[PDB]
């Protein structure tokens, strides 16, 4: 009937961070929304879009702006150095969120740094765009958010934040830590790998009369969209999940070195069984 | 008239391939006959009822009534040589014979030792990943690569006709060896087949009673592995047929993910960086 987030903090005001901000407007949210960046231009943008009501870049400004509820959206290195500040200069009664795409260590770090302010999140939405210009009101509509509350957790910001991201469309679950480290090491860290990993084969591959980026039409276009991918963002991610996406990156081999070694025997059935059920297995998530 | 040149039209393999040339064929203009050959009588009565061949037959033999000047191999790359033989003699001295197939290589001089002076290679560089006559499109080829390998054998004749009908269904031609056609396509349209059917395999394999990772494809998963539905019998035929080729791009492909692996376990943070960084590369772009 009536309720109490009275001002946001968006902290990284790029894609993510917009896409909050004006999804959360369009949920209708009427309180504040802020931003805090390390880049002027990123406020500066947000603020003319109408995205954010006021920013800066003094993390020190940002108790005048009196947050109670801050979406940490900037890459995931920043975040721990972030939460420092932000543990002396946010009230006791505030609540911290984020939207990391990485998670174990790191929420019991934040905890321990923000104490019982601190909840985990991660939404399974994404379209690998960058910048504030191009985030969209509508990126959670339909899409898993997943929760990671450990038994640290204040229940009622657990409520808080899974309500907050209904508003805005997502599908809540919770995960471990660590589960979703491993999770999302397998079927979103370890694709983003092997793309990266195509494209170098390709200028690797390339002879100097022979350019093999002009022949995208036979399988390699879907992987171009790893073009787009934030090297910033993806550093951060395989160097905080390392060990998680060390393990994927072996399983694949693993997938890879049985796969070739049916090519050279020259099975025949067994490749195809092989083919199958890939195949089968990919369709039924389609 | 002009159309002298082209009378009676045999489609091998009435499938997803074989039924777009047949409609793409008709749709520019085609006036003469349309006839089908394909082991599955099903792929017939189903080209048939489409309006897609004007009459089709599961029996070799019965190809001599249908008196074909042009074939479109289209059936799975490994089935062409047998296929040839029974064609070399059903098949006037006059008719020219070429194909749809993935690889090229050492089964272009087979066939023009098969054939003779009738066979020349080809190779479209479009389609997806569905199977069936079913899903034939009239519009496959349009401003799409197409790959026709001349040798030294190679009838002139038979080549400016070839070429010309992948003009007249919008398809823009080139040349390659048939060697060169093997490493190029080898490297980025196999090597990302074989790829992205590892990906799958790998999330089978990964997967635990704790949890099913196919539960969350959202994360990057999806986009990069549609091709992993392919169809198991064309690419068995594909890694098979060019093996030596696809060994060499997958050993490529491991050298480059190996170096990534080596980046991130000395958390190399810069070269990280610049190796994600090759994927803004202007080489690739649309
Ligand atoms: N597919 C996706 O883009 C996607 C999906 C899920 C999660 N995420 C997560 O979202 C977060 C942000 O990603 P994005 O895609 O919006 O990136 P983005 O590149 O648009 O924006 C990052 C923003 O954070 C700011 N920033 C960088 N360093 C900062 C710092 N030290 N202090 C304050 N601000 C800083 C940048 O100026 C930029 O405005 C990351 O943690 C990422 O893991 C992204
Ligand atoms: N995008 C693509 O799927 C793609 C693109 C370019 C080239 N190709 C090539 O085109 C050919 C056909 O591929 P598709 O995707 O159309 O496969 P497809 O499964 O849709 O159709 C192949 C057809 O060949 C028939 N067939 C199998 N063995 C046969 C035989 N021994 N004799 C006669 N018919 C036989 C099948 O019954 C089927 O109707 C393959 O050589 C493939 O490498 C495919
Ligand atoms: O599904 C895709 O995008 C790849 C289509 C495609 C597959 C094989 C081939 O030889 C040419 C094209
Ligand atoms: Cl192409």
């Amino acid at each position: 009937k009536s309720l109490s987030m009275q001002n946001v903090l968006i902290v990284g005001v790029g894609f993510m961070g917009g896409s909050f901000a004006k999804s959360l407007r369009r949920s209708g949210f009427k309180g504040k929304i802020y931003g805090y960046d390390i880049n002027p231009e990123s406020i500066s943008k947000a603020v003319d879009l109408g995205i954010i009501d006021e920013g800066t870049t003094s993390i020190a400004k940002v108790e005048d702006f009196s947050p109670d509820f801050v979406m940490l959206s900037s890459p995931v290195r920043t975040f721990r150095e972030i939460a420092k500040k932000l543990s002396y200069i946010l009230s006791e009664d505030a609540t911290v969120t984020d939207q990391g795409s990485v998670k174990g260590k790191l929420v019991y770090d934040l905890e321990n740094i923000l104490g019982k302010r601190f909840v985990g999140g991660h939404p399974i939405a994404g379209t690998e765009k960058s910048g504030v210009e191009y985030s969209l009101d509508n990126l959670y509509e339909g899409k898993k958010v997943i929760l990671t509350p450990t038994k640290k957790t204040d229940k009622k910001r657990l409520k808080l934040v899974k309500r907050v991201w209904e508003d805005v469309g997502g599908v809540v679950e919770y995960m471990s830590p660590e589960l979703h480290d491993y999770v999302f090491g397998v079927v979103s860290h370890l694709p983003h790998a092997v793309a990266f990993a195509l494209v170098d084969t390709l200028i690797h591959m390339s002879t100097p009369e022979v350019d093999l980026f002009k022949y995208p039409g036979g399988g390699f276009k879907d992987f171009t969209r790893i073009a787009k991918s934030d090297p910033i963002m993806w550093r951060d991610i395989f160097l905080e999940n390392k060990e998680n996406v060390m393990k994927a990156i072996e399983g694949f081999e693993k997938s890879l070195n049985h796969l070739k070694e049916l090519i050279v025997r020259e099975a025949e059935e067994e490749l195809v069984e092989y083919l199958k059920e890939v195949k089968i297995k990919r369709m039924e998530i389609d």
